[PDB]
């Protein structure tokens, strides 16, 4: 697999059944530097397009919806102390969730690299 986006400037990238979930760069230039990170409790259940989080900057906040439906394994500890990695990392160490994921066809409604390339150029044009 490859990574996917979602028209809410959100990534997931999945691996054994298990999706990792984040922002996009474009996501996090809107921020601007992320100084809080609201993120779900492990064990919490999401349905597709349900609320899981926030991002807090000075700026603004953002609210995160899940793109999958789930159960949250995993959250990244590193972003209480350092909320800033979603801003340097946003792909890499500034993951946000993990979560099991329950019905596989949900990623085909995904849009691809090419389609969130082509997404972001028009937005930004």
């Amino acid at each position: 697999s490859v990574r996917k986006f979602t028209e809410k400037h959100e990534w997931v990238t999945t691996e054994n059944g298990v999706g990792t979930v984040g922002i996009s760069n474009f996501a996090q230039e809107a921020l601007g530097d992320v100084v809080y990170c609201s993120l779900p409790e492990v064990g919490t259940k999401l349905n597709k397009q349900e609320e899981f989080g926030a991002l807090e900057s000075v700026k603004a906040a953002s609210e995160l919806y899940s793109p999958l439906s789930g159960e949250v394994t995993e959250i990244n500890k590193a972003l209480a102390e350092n909320p800033g990695l979603v801003n340097k990392s946003c792909y890499e160490d500034g993951w946000l969730i993990k979560m099991t994921f329950s019905n596989p066809s949900e990623l085909d409604e995904l849009m691809s690299e090419e389609a969130y390339e082509k997404y972001i150029k028009s937005i930004e044009e």
